[PDB]
């Protein structure tokens, strides 16, 4: 099976990196052993949706090319390691961004910085190891890969745009005109940039890239079928899918319960430019627009008790089911195209958007 | 004249990177400007020591090698271009390891996460950007050159052996049997690991790494020049170098003033794995250790003084000036080994070493 093939390559990645730690790297067991541990309390326990992508992809490719049966274990396993490259990849997101942040849970257990034994001294590098990481698996397992420089460049492109998203995100409530590195940034107080092509923005660089496009090129690359496909069809149904599945984890902030969540979401509080707050002043009257100003990104409970009142009153279910149904039409158009040049690739990508569209 | 041109090139790397964030990663000019002023704060303003010598060593071989001067230039500009990976690299780290210990000051001015319109939340993203920009600069200028997988694998190991450095610096005060996830980390109280060896380990991948052992291999990779040293040679040369190196800025911290050093030293206070310590501790008697067991890794002023005043009055000039001479011979041992194969790449060690055998 597909999940039990890419937890095995998981093992083998780690022995890998803990034994060149060891054999090259002069690192002492206890050292080591806090390392495996970092490893699995950060990437592990999510569901390895973008992993497991790259994996689904190359196994629709395999069912429909002919190749020796070395062939499709060789190809079966660089989809494994391409697919840990990206968990590994954001759980370096994941550690840094809590950090950042200033969160308390993730994955329904403490941030990795939490950890008494961790701190932020320690946090801030083990997220830098998480991706090198990527890159020594990247050299170690695709050495003599013909796809290696293409990978190694697609990832990196795919990282800088994450970064430039998380950019984008933690300055989305400041004015643009006031980002000034000598003053510190006060709040929005107009919210002129709280608007649909500036959210799409946001997600686009701090989301699409990673989760979507990143796992079905590299999907692409480990089957050796990039030139099979048409580019920027992949490019357009990633950054559709992509801002849809990010729409949902903004409505889940704010409504979904914390112990499903796993965490107390604080969009609201971090005055962040959400699908639910461009999508209120989309539609709200001047008294709730008021409202809304004097309330958002505060920590005061009883002000979040009041945006949340706002957006429940709003009627956004009517939003968002409209912009559901758009993004059906326009996702089942990209898959479309997509079988021009490739049914196998365009099929993957109907799965993608599945387990997207029912999560 | 070497300077000049190392500067010139950096307009011309910020001018592309700022340029392709405007037409590729749809940035706006408040937000470029941010960056522009990140990039010149956090990588302006030293000696470019590392950038540096990637330049000089591109020099000995364009001395000596026949090229039309179209070729001269291209060698030269891919120095300067190699050169700024490192200062960025170097920047990456700086910023993020002022973040992890708390630093206050950094080249006389505040750090950088401390500037008033950027804090951590911002600043340890700035980090990761910056090193980044190490990636797309080589991908942008290298993408035709012959060395370019040989100088981005290179650049991946020593960034990583960098990192795993950090880790063996701020755990270097812990006993290694009680480092744990789990567990606050209380102080050593044996001072059993503050040995010769266990330092040697810290400062090899802390600094000798990014800051000898890659100008060096850089220089002679944009030269084509590496299949023409002897490369055991050049680790063992880089390491010695870097040590000795470290070994002047851990005097540095305790003795050299806070405005000439830049900042105030917390090396005592922060129980750090000092030169000054092990070597303190491999000549001090059983009533010199228990007053250091009493008073070092503390805050506390008075403290603090006493582990100065336990240094000051155990003649450590002494033993400073029996390392130094041994590093002398070493040195001197390597620069003639590697006459063997290349009396132009071990003159550009001999630079190296004066220029910080000096300093
Ligand atoms: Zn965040
Ligand atoms: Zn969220
Ligand atoms: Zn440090
Ligand atoms: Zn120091």
């Amino acid at each position: 099976a597909s999940m039990e093939r890419f937890l095995s390559v998981y093992d083998e990645v780690q022995a890998f990196l803990l034994d060149q730690l060891q054999s090259k790297y002069e690192i002492d067991p206890n050292r080591a052993r806090y390392l495996r541990i970092m490893m699995d309390t950060t990437c592990l326990g999510g569901k390895y949706f973008r992993g497991m992508t790259v994996v689904n992809v190359a196994e629709g490719f395999l069912a429909v090319t002919q190749h020796d049966e070395a062939t499709k274990e060789r190809i079966l396993h660089d989809a494994c390691v391409g697919g840990w490259m990206i968990e590994f990849l954001q759980a370096h997101y994941l550690v840094e961004d809590d950090i950042m942040d200033g969160s308390v849970m993730r994955r329904g257990k403490p941030c990795w910085y939490r950890f008494p034994g961790v701190t932020t001294q320690c946090a801030i590098n083990d997220g830098i190891i998480l991706k090198s990481w990527t890159q020594i698996m990247a050299w170690h397992y695709f050495a003599d890969r013909p796809f290696l420089k293409d990978l190694l460049c697609l990832f990196q492109k795919v990282d800088y745009a994450t970064a430039v998203g998380q950019m984008y995100d933690v300055t989305s409530m400041c004015d643009s005109n006031k980002l000034d590195p000598e003053v510190a940034q006060p709040m929005t107080t107009d919210f002129a940039e709280f608007t649909p092509a500036i959210y799409k923005r946001i997600v686009k660089y701090k989301t699409t890239f990673y989760t979507y496009l990143l796992p079905l090129v590299m999907g692409l690359l480990v089957s050796e079928a990039a030139a099979s496909v048409e580019m920027n069809l992949v490019e357009r149904v990633a950054h559709l899918i992509g801002e849809y599945f990010q729409v949902q984890d903004d409505v889940m902030d704010c409504f979904t319960p914390p112990e499903q969540l796993g965490k107390v979401g604080t969009d609201i509080e971090d005055a962040k430019c959400s699908w639910l707050a461009v999508t209120f002043l989309g539609k709200a009257n001047a008294a709730q627009v008021a409202e809304f100003k004097a309330n958002y990104g505060e920590k005061d409970p009883a002000k979040v008790a009041v945006v949340k009142r706002l957006y429940s009153k709003a009627n956004l279910q009517a939003d968002f089911a409209a912009y559901e149904a758009e993004v059906v039409r326009e996702v089942e158009s990209l898959i479309e195209q997509l079988k021009v040049k490739s049914p196998t690739f365009a099929e993957s990508v109907a799965v993608v958007w599945e387990k997207t569209h029912k999560r």
